[PDB]
């Protein structure tokens, strides 16, 4: 019945994004994606703490899907028989049936195919939602990602000017609730089901033990810093499926920010810190003006520095002393000073 | 001195709203409302937990009041002699005297009459605020509701087009702080005063034991789901007098959202999840496009599924396979699959 | 090389603000500021609790700096040899080098001079950020303030009309994490370093013990209430370097609010409660219409009343009975009443 060209997309692991056009002159297509659920123990912090994760495509976050307004998105969700739990998928971009959740519940050994029309532009969360208490559990165990629905003319500034990014990164932020023993040491388990009761008790107190980007403390620092160059316009998509965040690029700004994440609304300009509501994605464009290291954080700095929520950008280029300069390097305070 | 027609309004219990006009050609009136404080033990969760509530008109939230810009609102607040505490009322819609609180403190056995001019459009919180530590206590014990001040031309989209709702619902969200004994069981008391000291200790740690709509976990699910039909534009007013929330309609969107709640500002379009600042009301319009069950949550999913903060809509009509369809029902993963 | 006039600014302690022009016809200048770090034990609540604070210029918050777009800001940061820790400064208003942090690390007995160009309008946080876990620690120990970069034409309403304030106040909100002993009593220490380990444990649980304006519970109540007069337009700048807040003026509104704090964006009108993202400053203009006491709070009322986060305004002038009046004072409920 639906007679449109079909196009298979190969997803890539975050923070990278599969290839796509910004502006397009192609008409609507059926964009075909496959997500494979993987339950697995994963390392989440720099001390080697593990937890019983549940993922789309083996990553936290799940991969970013990119389509254009008016495309149809045909998703094959697979739940391998090595998994232990039922799973499903809810797209916040989609209309009806609990975002798809009511049409995608699959037991281990099953797959399902859902199609939804991309009628709403923006960045949106997708997440598992099997029912009842299993909804938060699967989400905070890692089963969430995002989808971006671009206007067919690409982004604009809400004032009639086109905006184009040179690079895009997807930062998925995950709140984790890892059980502790009586002495405060993190507990380990042999399966997600075994971890559940103790995890739920932590969840109920609404205070994460870890807040991480790309699935673990330090994931996007060091050798895995995000690259850019002076002069490049970078789109930073940020999602949080369960809990609020307040992104900030240390040493930079958000030139154009859609903190609620929806491209039918004009962006705000020149922000220091923006706000991702739990259960949403947002996006910020920034044109780098200075080389060096930038930290990208949630600006609850306890979370950023002590719970895992810091990424780095490494930006190549030439320093601009007009924007900032060290007029005098550290020196002893003058004895004359009063 | 004030020579305007008077109109008595009969309030109705949330989530329903008393009858009113959207657009009106009536001039300003003195709109007369009565609120009666009721202290009573109430059931707040599906396991039968009770707590010593304090209410306007016997409900959590208090009822939604609806007037138009330039009306005067004349409120008789009654504190029956069966109550134990003084009470008052602060309207965030009002100008002066701490929103009215400084003019409305009444002991049991007293009533007072306050008039305020509806100079500011939007949805607004009202709440009790007796003074000092009693302010948060009375609020988190249930003494909060909302008022909507409509423009006399009704709502608009901020771009010169009228917006009209077919139905309106008021969702009051309440954070509760129920004491526990040493084993974790919820404690019961014979009066609000007896509950206070233990409740304050819970409050101080800023983590609710329950987060509920319409006064209890499950209040708006099952037989009390909210009704709508495909094609109807529904206004969902959401308030939170003490603590942030992030509303989300699962399977839907916010077509037009005033998350800060004030109609002099253009709404945002096409949101997935919006944000109600503690101490405010906001509102979202959505036109239903698909039948079935929708969950309406705060998108901290722990709160939603595990602390009580889920409502349902039951929407009648015909399914639109163009927007969403199950292309292939759950099936065994092909043996060929790699 | 940079050949512009230089102008030394003398800072003043919050909540007051150093003298400045709104609109100016002066061209760009090098505006010279000095900040002196002071580590000291400070009283933070009305029961006399102390903690080992770290400050810019001896105050929490640090003082508000005011410049205009296109000015250069040349800051001498001094770390006296009586201090124990290294310190630095990150300006969210600045571009490059982690906001300046990477160019300003000074040991006790040193000073440094940083210049940054004020290319971005709005109110912005500045804070210490020495590296790693020391970043949140120094910030939540008090080392944060704000800077305002005004357009050279002053403020506007985003619709072509000038806005001018008669008074400005800077409210810095500080979340504090004071250790407790086994019985719940707050602990005291002889130095910041001695307090660190126990403080970090409190920080990790993300629940402040105190939330204060101007450095202590009650700082801006009583004799230190903020003054205004009926008819005056007051700008209230609010910052929070680490944690979200939801400001509300009890009995008033935000006539024009830049909750994200950046003057290139039109303000929202007529808000009840606004939202300061942790890691940002915002600002609200209000024209007082009624005399009397107003409370200014974060509208988590537990925080406001029980953790310290209430300020007062005392407003002189004549009461307007048209906006609000007590129609009937408290009286016994009529025996006839049903
Ligand atoms: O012996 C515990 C010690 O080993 C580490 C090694 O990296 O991790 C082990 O214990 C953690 C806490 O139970 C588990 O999360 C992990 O699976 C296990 O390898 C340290 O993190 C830990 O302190
Ligand atoms: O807004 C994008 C997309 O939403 C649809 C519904 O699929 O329309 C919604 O939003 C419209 C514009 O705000 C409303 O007029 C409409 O009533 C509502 O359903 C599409 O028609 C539109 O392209
Ligand atoms: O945090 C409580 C208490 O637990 C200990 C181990 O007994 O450390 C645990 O907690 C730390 C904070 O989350 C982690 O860094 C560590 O991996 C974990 O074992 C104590 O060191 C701490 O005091
Ligand atoms: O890219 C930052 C990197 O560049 C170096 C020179 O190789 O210094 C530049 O950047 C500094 C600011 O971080 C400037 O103060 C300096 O003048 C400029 O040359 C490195 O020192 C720095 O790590
Ligand atoms: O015996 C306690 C058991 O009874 C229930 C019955 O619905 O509730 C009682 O105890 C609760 C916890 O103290 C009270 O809140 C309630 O008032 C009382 O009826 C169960 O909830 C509870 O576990
Ligand atoms: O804005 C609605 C209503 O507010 C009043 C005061 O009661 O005006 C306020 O807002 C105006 C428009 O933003 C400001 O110009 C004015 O100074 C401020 O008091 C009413 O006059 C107005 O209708
Ligand atoms: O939550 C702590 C601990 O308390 C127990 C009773 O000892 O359950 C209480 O807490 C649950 C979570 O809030 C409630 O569902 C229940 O109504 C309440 O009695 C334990 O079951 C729980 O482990
Ligand atoms: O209204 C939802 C309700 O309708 C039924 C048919 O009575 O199925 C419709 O809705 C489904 C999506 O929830 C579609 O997949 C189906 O094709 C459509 O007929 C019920 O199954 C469903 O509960
Ligand atoms: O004896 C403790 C008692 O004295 C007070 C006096 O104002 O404060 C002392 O103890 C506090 C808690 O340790 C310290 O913060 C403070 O430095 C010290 O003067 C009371 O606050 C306290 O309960
Ligand atoms: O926006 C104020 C200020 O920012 C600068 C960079 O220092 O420009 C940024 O914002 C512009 C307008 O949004 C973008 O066009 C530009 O690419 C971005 O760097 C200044 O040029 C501008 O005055
Ligand atoms: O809050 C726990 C418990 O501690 C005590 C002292 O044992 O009080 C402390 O905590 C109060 C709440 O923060 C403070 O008002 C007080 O300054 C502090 O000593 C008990 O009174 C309280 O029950
Ligand atoms: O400024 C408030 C202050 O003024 C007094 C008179 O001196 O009363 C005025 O304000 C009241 C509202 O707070 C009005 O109800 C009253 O009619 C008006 O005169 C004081 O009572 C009040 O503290
Ligand atoms: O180690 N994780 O269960
Ligand atoms: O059923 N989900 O675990
Ligand atoms: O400026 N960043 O913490
Ligand atoms: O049972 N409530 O006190
Ligand atoms: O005085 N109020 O409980
Ligand atoms: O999509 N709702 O959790
Ligand atoms: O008393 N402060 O450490
Ligand atoms: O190094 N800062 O404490
Ligand atoms: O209206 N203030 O709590
Ligand atoms: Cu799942
Ligand atoms: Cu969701
Ligand atoms: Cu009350
Ligand atoms: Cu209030
Ligand atoms: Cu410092
Ligand atoms: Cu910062």
């Amino acid at each position: 019945d639906l007679k449109l060209p079909r196009q298979r997309v190969d997803l890539v692991a975050p923070p990278f994004v599969h290839v796509h056009e910004q502006a397009t002159k192609q008409g609507p297509k059926i964009m075909e994606f496959k997500l494979v659920v993987q339950e697995k123990k994963m390392v989440i912090d720099e001390k080697g703490t593990t937890f019983q994760a549940m993922t789309f495509n083996g990553s936290m976050p799940g991969p970013l899907m990119v389509v254009h307004e008016g495309d149809y998105v045909e998703v094959t969700l697979v739940n391998p028989a090595t998994n232990t739990m039922p799973h499903n998928i809810d797209f916040h971009s989609a209309t009806g049936a609990l975002g798809g959740g009511a049409l995608t519940l699959i037991n281990p050994g099953e797959q399902v195919v859902l199609r939804w029309k991309a009628t709403r532009t923006g960045v949106f969360v997708y997440h598992c939602a099997p029912g009842g208490p299993m909804i938060p559990w699967h989400v905070v165990s890692g089963m969430n990602g995002a989808v971006m629905v671009l206007p067919r003319d690409g982004l604009n500034d809400g004032h009639g000017h086109s905006l184009r990014y040179d690079r895009i990164y997807y930062i998925g932020e995950q709140d984790l609730y890892v059980p502790r023993d009586e002495k405060g040491n993190f507990k380990s388990y042999d399966s997600p089901g075994e971890a559940y009761s103790d995890t739920e008790e932590v969840m109920r107190k609404l205070t994460p033990t870890h807040v991480v980007f790309n699935g673990k403390a330090g994931a996007l620092t060091g050798k895995n810093a995000l690259n850019a160059n002076v002069g490049e316009n970078v789109l930073i998509v940020h999602s949080q499926a369960n809990r609020d965040s307040r992104p900030h690029l240390i040493g930079g700004h958000g030139d154009y920010v859609w903190e609620t994440g929806k491209f039918s609304n004009a962006p705000e300009t020149g922000l220091e810190t923006w706000f991702i509501r739990g259960g949403s994605a947002g996006a910020a464009l920034y044109k780098f003006l200075q080389p060096g290291i930038y930290a990208y954080v949630t600006h609850n700095l306890i979370e950023a520095a002590n719970l895992g929520a810091t990424a780095h950008f490494k930006v190549e280029g030439k320093w601009n002393d007009d924007l900032m300069t060290q007029v005098k390097a550290p020196a002893d305070i003058p004895t004359g000073s009063t």
